């Protein structure tokens, strides 16, 4: 309430649709770091908004990225399925400590940066548009980790330094959670 969300990325232009590409990491680190929230959505969504990035950052193994994970709607619901729903249970460990976690870092391992074509690549306008959890689609970038403090997220990563953790969590802590704007996603129990 909220919870954060860190993992390596995949930089991916035009997700989704029949042109997608994978673009290489070294293709955007000139533009790198994004101190500025960026959108978080599932799988692309745009009517998914769950939170808000907090600061995607070029390391030694690749582009790291830490989020917010906002949405009061989203983490009502999540928590609920991880409690009660059996398919949500169904390919995660049995009776874990911290369903919620387990069930997102299972159901959601994939941490997807969408970018703007590398042909583009002196652009002219932002070269990111969001970040998405999602189900498929993984190459390069780790499982994402989900947890309720940001240390403890990026610490689980060991193929991050302590000097790299530092220059996250500094820009990390230098974000004002409830100052930004609610995540436009809606239960679909209310809606539908
Ligand atoms: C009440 S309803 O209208 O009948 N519900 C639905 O139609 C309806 C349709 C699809 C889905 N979800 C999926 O198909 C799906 C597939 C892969 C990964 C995920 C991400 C996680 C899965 C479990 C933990 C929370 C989210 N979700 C949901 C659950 C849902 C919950 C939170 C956020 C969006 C979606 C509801």
């Amino acid at each position: 309430q909220g919870l954060y969300v860190g993992g390596f990325v995949d930089v991916v232009s035009c997700p989704k649709l029949e042109q997608e590409l994978y673009l290489d990491p070294d293709q955007v680190t000139d533009y790198l770091p994004v101190t500025e929230p960026l959108p978080i959505t599932i799988e692309h969504l745009p009517e998914t908004e769950v939170g808000w990035t907090l600061g995607l950052f070029q390391v030694s193994h690749g582009i790291f990225c830490t989020g917010a994970i906002t949405s009061p709607a989203f983490l009502e619901l999540a928590s609920r399925l991880a409690d009660t729903s059996h398919v949500a249970r169904a390919p995660v460990k049995n009776l874990p400590k911290e369903p919620l976690l387990e069930i997102l870092h299972t159901w959601l391992p994939g941490l997807s940066l969408s970018s703007i074509h590398p042909r583009e690549l002196t652009p002219s306008g932002p070269v990111f548009q969001h970040v998405s959890l999602c189900a498929l689609g993984r190459r390069r970038g780790t499982v994402a980790v989900y947890g309720h403090d940001a240390e403890w997220v990026v610490s689980r990563f060991s193929s991050v330094s302590k000097s790299e953790r530092a220059h996250i969590l500094q820009h990390v802590s230098s974000c004002r959670l409830e100052d930004l704007s609610t995540p436009n996603f809606v239960s679909p129990l209310e809606t539908l």
